[PDB]
């Protein structure tokens, strides 16, 4: 079940896995791209921030992005994604997170991230065509888990390892 764990790298992580992440500071977690149709990455935002302007280089370039935490007290998981090479990011489906670790996986020509508020985590999903060969590069030291135990990959991200 738990395999690793693995230091910063990008590669291909084969389909049907979950990637667990287990950043340690605010920042870019990981990024990956099809590079035709489908850029994602997740940013790690601290608690409590009123919306401002902050600076993160994703895909090698520095981009400006809007932020905002909400909650007082828990960490924001945020993907931005964009949809053509030129587009602009857009921000989807926030986990709040008390244990600070997110997870991704590619399956059935989707990208899965985990999505809500722990401990009572869900999933949520974009399309991405050539899904099976997106490298990620992570930017902290992760986990493999077959989608077979997702239970457990659940329960790492609801209350944590
Ligand atoms: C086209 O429909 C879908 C998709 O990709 O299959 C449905 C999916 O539920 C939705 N996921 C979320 C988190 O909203 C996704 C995004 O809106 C879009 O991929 C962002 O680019 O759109």
């Amino acid at each position: 079940v738990l395999d690793g764990p693995y230091q910063p790298t990008t590669f291909n992580p084969p389909v049907d896995y979950w990637m667990l992440l287990a950043p340690t500071a605010a920042g870019v977690v990981v990024e990956g791209t099809n590079n035709t149709d489908r850029w994602l990455a997740t940013i790690l935002v601290e608690p409590n921030v009123t919306s401002e302007t902050r600076s993160y280089t994703l895909f090698g370039t520095q981009e400006q992005i809007t932020i905002a935490n909400a909650s007082q007290t828990q960490w924001k998981f945020i993907d931005v994604v964009k949809t053509t090479q030129n587009g602009s990011y857009s921000q989807y489906g926030p986990l709040q997170s008390t244990p600070k670790l997110y997870a991704v996986m590619k399956h059935n020509g989707k990208i899965y991230t985990y999505n809500g508020e722990t401990p009572n985590v869900t999933t949520k999903y974009y399309s991405t065509t050539n899904y099976d060969s997106v490298n990620m590069t992570a930017f902290c030291d992760f986990y493999i888990i077959p989608r077979e135990e997702e239970s457990t990959c659940t329960e790492y991200i609801n209350n944590g390892l």
